[PDB]
DNA sequence: GAAGGGCGCCTATAAAAGGGGGTGGGGGCGCGAATTTTTTTTTTCGCGATCGAACACTCGAGCCGAGCAGACGTG
């Protein structure tokens, strides 16, 4: 997310704008997106705003100041304010199938895999508090992360477990 | 045209931000919500209660008759 430290006028944007939508019927944001690292954006009438689709924190640096810059191309005082990285999602593949139904078995406190619902198995770490999701394939889903230490340190705790289930 | 293969959305997690929306917690006014029910019968009482209509005798105040006082007319 990042502040935009101004009140702005959504319609007016909407109107000028040549890569975004606007229904306050539907949603009070405005709708950006731009090709550069390919994102998107959330523009609120508070002065907020959220980038997300970014694959680093700088390039999503570099897209929240290119909005930040095409607002000010509007005519409007914008502000890079408040910058900051909420939420961080990665994955990886291991290359085996995998024991499910042991893993929730032993790790019974932390899993929750309920394969009648969503197909995968739901492991939250407490370490660097994690959300994963693991497939019988063996592909791997992290999010919760803030920061790219915190999916290797989780999956560094997570791949000898994997790997020791192996079929 | 029915039976089937293909295409694409669905649910899940996360995470934040703005605002509209749902439950309950608490409160309070209403007047219907009427449930109107035929009951369920159990009288067999059975007296002794209470209770209001029904009615008769006595007293008090006013009027009329007799007694008495005042006024009018004749001897």
């Amino acid at each position: 997310t990042v502040n935009l430290g101004c009140k702005l006028d959504l319609k007016t944007i909407a109107l000028r704008a040549r890569n975004a939508e606007y229904n306050p019927k539907r949603f009070a944001a405005v709708i950006m997106r731009i090709r550069e690292p390919r994102t998107t954006a959330l523009i609120f009438s508070s002065g907020k705003m959220v980038c997300t689709g970014a694959k680093s924190e700088e390039q999503s640096r570099l897209a929240a100041r290119k909005y930040a810059r095409v607002v000010q191309k509007l005519g409007f005082p914008a502000k890079f304010l408040d910058f900051k990285i909420q939420n961080m999602v990665g994955s990886c593949d291991v290359k085996f199938p995998i024991r499910l139904e042991g893993l929730v078995l032993t790790h019974q406190q932390f899993s929750s895999y309920e394969p009648e619902l969503f197909p995968g198995l739901i492991y939250r770490m407490i370490k660097p508090r994690i959300v994963l999701l693991i497939f019988v394939s063996g592909k791997v889903v992290l999010t919760g992360a803030k920061v790219r230490a915190e999916i290797y340190e989780a999956f560094e705790n997570i791949y000898p477990i994997l790997k020791g289930f192996r079929k």
